[PDB]
């Protein structure tokens, strides 16, 4: 098989595996700051530098991933806590939509809250220029900030959540696992089909924005994934 | 919102948290062995002491579990690899199925291959009784050891394996990946109402089973089981 | 090593991890209730549903916890104040003591006081038949309710208390601080060899009780507790 | 009674009411970063501003305190992961020992590892000059960072601590508990007469180290504090 592994206990701005784009920035205690705290509309954004073939125009097969990370989002005083993390996949020459608002598109959308992305929002505001739902929430978009589908969650400050992501290719089931910081666990699925909706040749990363009036900490702690596309 | 969650990184006779039926034999090195290597029929199970109530019949509601466990299944001359371990899901009452011989039950069915369970297998050994597929593979069993849905897998002697299964409440689907040593990621998914197959009380444990002329060594190095259960 | 670890925010009756004994009545907004206020001597518990190995015969061990609470305690007209709640510990067969009646048996002891538990009691009524110092008070119990140590303590309906205890497996210490509405903490710290007063598996819970003329609400709003017992 | 009490989920530079002694400094994520990277003795430290009177001259009383505090320690690569961090107890003019080789004195003691101070030191790297234990443990320290009383701990890096601590006035007893990234928790009780080894007025506060060779991040997160004084 073919198969795509890595893993990432910490960060460092110098390393040749991560692109960076955006305000992104990387702390002393090796975490990843994905949006600048006093610029509005930050947009920041991190891609694993190598593009991964989930898919082949060949043989038919699609790759199944299993990838977990851990972020934190922290609120700053005077500013409403928005907008929120989302992981996710999109074309390998994916760039930060030309004139970009922000804010509520995540940073992968345009003003209609469009794009080329498949991703796992962690939204922390209701945008209802999108059809969020009124509180937190996680979600599966597909090309859209507007969800395919939610589930309700709970963005508590300055804690360290724990996201564990599972694509089985056989259903092309995407599920998501979330360990909030009271222990209990938040889940959502949806069928996706990857073949279907992206390139033969991909990029995962995580991106995060904000606006004027709406700021607050992004930071992405550790991410390992292992990808596995069956060559036959 | 209900929930439970419990983490053995070694395990050890005594502890009121789990339960022995078989021939489960805890080693001097916090490891559990599934069956007795001296014995033909060789059968055990280790089960969660408590009984985790997964669906509420005054709410409706389903709960969601992110369970990951290691294991490992070592050859032993002159002897055909066999049966296979099984995390699977019971009725409160479970009582260890009648120890069988040339069979492969997994140590929770009849000679037939029904029983009232539902859980992943991860068989080693084809038995045309039960249709087993050709070789080794890992299954999604709903009250029968005649997989629902199965997926080529390869079981490697001396081998650690790390598996991550994740259950959704709403979409019914649970999803397993399970991490080989080389590094290749297998995984499976099916949907599967425990609502509708187990009764509100269940219980969450591994079991395994031998032969006349098949066995081999069963450890179940760790586990990490988490569920929870809205009500509201 | 060996931990026990659960974590309850509100309660439900149908929870296979809680135990209902007595007069335990759960509120329709996650609250636990333990005395019936239209009964002369009402006595209720409510219990962790699996039995905890605080100590190891093999090992010599004896396992450490940290547990904290909270609870109110509302007055009612034309009523006095009693009898308090209990956190305690006891022997894993545990069975509900005679309701008694102008009795302030705290519901884990016989009419004369006498009883096999460990518990940190918060008395809100003094019964000269018991000790009981002039007024309300915190206190370690060691098979009787008479207090081993007791410290001055005061009791404000309708006010949530949150309680932080500690016990340290070496030293044998029991540490109690008693965070009251206004903000000052109570403190009160006792020596208790486990390993002396109770069997290997015990169980972890809270009680209370009333009177002919002695009645109030007792209110067991959270729940928190972890133990780590050290085998190797 | 006098009561003092306070609550941090992030700090700032601009804040009177903490002291930022060392080569402390503040992460744009509210989190405090005790030691530099950079320097070769770097020895950060970080006081509250207010002096708190811990016993009275007028009647022997002394204060009972709770307190409970998360930290981070991550290994920076070419670098050994050292000193560690303590929580510690010192005269209100309490300054960084006069050229203090940082290091094994974690920034409160002189090269013999004496100095004026209680404390509850999280160490990582084990000293021979001061007696360390060989593994990372958790000590109590009485005026000397040869500690009075330690316990075998394990330090991850990047992973999110908690500890709570109990004074208990009248045994004058302080215990500990650590809460792991594990779900684990280590504690560890010493009897420490407090008005007898301090002054009335003292001052709370954390402390970090590295040497030459010896650096790693060291992260507070977050403290909350109350003590309450008897006086009657
Ligand atoms: O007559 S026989 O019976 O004998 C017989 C002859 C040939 C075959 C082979 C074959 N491919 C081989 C290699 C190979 C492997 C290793 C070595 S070696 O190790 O070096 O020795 C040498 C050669 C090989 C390497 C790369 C490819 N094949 C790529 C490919 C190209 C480009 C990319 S890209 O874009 O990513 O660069 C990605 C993938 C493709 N191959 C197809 C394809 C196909 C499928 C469906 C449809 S359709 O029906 O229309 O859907 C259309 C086309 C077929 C159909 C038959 C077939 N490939 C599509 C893409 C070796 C044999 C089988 C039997
Ligand atoms: O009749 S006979 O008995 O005579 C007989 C004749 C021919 C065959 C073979 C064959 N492939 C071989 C290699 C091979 C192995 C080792 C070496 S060696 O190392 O040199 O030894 C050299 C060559 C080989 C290597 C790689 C591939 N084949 C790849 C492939 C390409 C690209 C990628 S990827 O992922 O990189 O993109 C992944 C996989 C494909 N092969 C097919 C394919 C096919 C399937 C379905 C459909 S359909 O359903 O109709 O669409 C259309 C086409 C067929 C059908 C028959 C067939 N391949 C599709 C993709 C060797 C033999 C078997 C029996
Ligand atoms: O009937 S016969 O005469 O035919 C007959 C049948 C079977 C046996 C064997 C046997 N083990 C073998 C290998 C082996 C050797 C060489 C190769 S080869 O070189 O590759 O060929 C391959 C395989 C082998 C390899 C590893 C182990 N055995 C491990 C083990 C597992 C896991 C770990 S771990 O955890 O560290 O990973 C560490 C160690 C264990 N084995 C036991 C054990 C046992 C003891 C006490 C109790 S009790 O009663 O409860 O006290 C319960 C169970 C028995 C009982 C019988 C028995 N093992 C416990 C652990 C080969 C044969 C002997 C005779
Ligand atoms: O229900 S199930 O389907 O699950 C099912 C459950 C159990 C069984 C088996 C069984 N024995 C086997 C072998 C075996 C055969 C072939 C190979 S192989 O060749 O490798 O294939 C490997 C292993 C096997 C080999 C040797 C023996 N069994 C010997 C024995 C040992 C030593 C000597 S000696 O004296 O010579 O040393 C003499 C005899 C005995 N076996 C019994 C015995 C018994 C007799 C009377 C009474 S009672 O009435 O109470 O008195 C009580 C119990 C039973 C009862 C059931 C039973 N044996 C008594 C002695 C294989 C299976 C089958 C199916
Ligand atoms: O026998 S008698 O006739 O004598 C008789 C004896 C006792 C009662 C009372 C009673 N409540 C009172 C106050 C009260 C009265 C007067 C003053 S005064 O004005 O000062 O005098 C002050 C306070 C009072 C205040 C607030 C509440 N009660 C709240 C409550 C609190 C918080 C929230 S929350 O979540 O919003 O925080 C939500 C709800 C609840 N009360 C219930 C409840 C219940 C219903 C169904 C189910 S079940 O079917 O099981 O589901 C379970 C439980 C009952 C059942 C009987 C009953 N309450 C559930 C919630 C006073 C009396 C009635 C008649
Ligand atoms: O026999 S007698 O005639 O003498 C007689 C004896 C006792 C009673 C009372 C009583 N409650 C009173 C106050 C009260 C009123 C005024 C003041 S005053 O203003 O100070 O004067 C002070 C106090 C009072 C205040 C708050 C409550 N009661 C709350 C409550 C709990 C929790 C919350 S909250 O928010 O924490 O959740 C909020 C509210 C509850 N009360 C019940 C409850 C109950 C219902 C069903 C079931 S069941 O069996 O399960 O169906 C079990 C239990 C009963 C049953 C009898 C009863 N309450 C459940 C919740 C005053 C009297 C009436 C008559
Ligand atoms: O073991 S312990 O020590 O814990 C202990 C446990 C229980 C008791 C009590 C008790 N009753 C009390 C009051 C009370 C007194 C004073 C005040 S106060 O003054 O306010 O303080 C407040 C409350 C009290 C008031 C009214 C009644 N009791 C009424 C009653 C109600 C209504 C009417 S009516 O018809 O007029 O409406 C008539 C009679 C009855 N009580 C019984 C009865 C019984 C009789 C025969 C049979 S059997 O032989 O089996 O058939 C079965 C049961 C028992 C058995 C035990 C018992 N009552 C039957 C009717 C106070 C305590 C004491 C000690
Ligand atoms: O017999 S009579 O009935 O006539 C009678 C007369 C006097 C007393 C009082 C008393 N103190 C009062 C205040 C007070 C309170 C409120 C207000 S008001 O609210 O303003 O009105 C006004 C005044 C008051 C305020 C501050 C102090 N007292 C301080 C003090 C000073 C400095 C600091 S410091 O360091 O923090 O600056 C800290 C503490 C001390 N007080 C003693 C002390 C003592 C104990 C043991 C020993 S020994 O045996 O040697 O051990 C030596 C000394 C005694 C002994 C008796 C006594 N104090 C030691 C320190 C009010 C009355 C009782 C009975
Ligand atoms: O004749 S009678 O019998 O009738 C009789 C006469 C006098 C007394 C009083 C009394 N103190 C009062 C206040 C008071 C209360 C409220 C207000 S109000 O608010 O205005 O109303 C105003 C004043 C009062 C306020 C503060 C103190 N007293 C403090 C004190 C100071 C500083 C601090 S601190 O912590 O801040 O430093 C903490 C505590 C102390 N008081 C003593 C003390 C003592 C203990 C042991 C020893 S010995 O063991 O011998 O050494 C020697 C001395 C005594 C002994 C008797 C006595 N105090 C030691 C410290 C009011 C009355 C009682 C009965
Ligand atoms: O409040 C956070 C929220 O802001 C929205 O945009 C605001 C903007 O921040 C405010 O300054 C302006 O006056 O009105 C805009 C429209 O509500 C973002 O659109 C949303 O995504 C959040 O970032
Ligand atoms: O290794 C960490 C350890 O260093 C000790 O000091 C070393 C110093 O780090 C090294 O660079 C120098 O060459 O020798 C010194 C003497 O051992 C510290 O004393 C100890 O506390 C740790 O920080
Ligand atoms: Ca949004
Ligand atoms: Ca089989
Ligand atoms: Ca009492
Ligand atoms: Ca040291
Ligand atoms: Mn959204
Ligand atoms: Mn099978
Ligand atoms: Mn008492
Ligand atoms: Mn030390």
């Amino acid at each position: 098989a073919e198969t795509v592994s890595f893993n990432f206990n910490s960060f460092s701005e110098g390393n040749p595996a991560i692109n960076f784009q955006g305000d992104v920035t990387v702390l002393s205690n090796g975490n990843i700051q994905l949006t600048n705290l006093n610029k509005v509309n930050s947009v920041g954004r991190v891609l694993y530098a190598m593009p991964v073939r989930i898919w082949s125009s060949a043989t038919g097969n699609v790759a199944s991933f299993l990838t977990s990370f851990s972020f934190e989002m922290k609120d700053i005083k005077d500013y409403d806590p928005a907008d929120g993390i989302i992981f996710f996949i999109a074309p390998e020459d994916t760039q930060i939509p030309a004139g970009s608002i922000g804010g509520g598109t995540l940073g992968v959308s345009d003003t209609k809250g469009a794009g080329h992305f498949v991703g796992v929002e962690f939204d922390t505001y209701s945008n209802s220029e999108y059809n969020d739902p009124p509180t937190d929430h996680v979600g599966i978009d597909v090309n859209s900030v507007d969800s395919v589908k939610t589930v309700p969650w709970n963005s508590v400050s300055g804690a360290v959540v724990k996201v564990t992501v599972i694509y089985d290719s056989s259903t092309k089931t995407l599920s998501v696992a979330v360990t909030n910081d009271n222990g209990d666990i938040t889940t959502i699925a949806q069928v996706v089909d990857l073949k279907a909706k992206l390139p033969e040749r991909v990029k995962f990363g995580f991106s995060a924005s904000g606006s004027l009036g709406g700021r607050q900490i992004h930071l992405i702690r550790s991410w390992s994934f292992t990808s596995t596309l069956i060559t036959t």
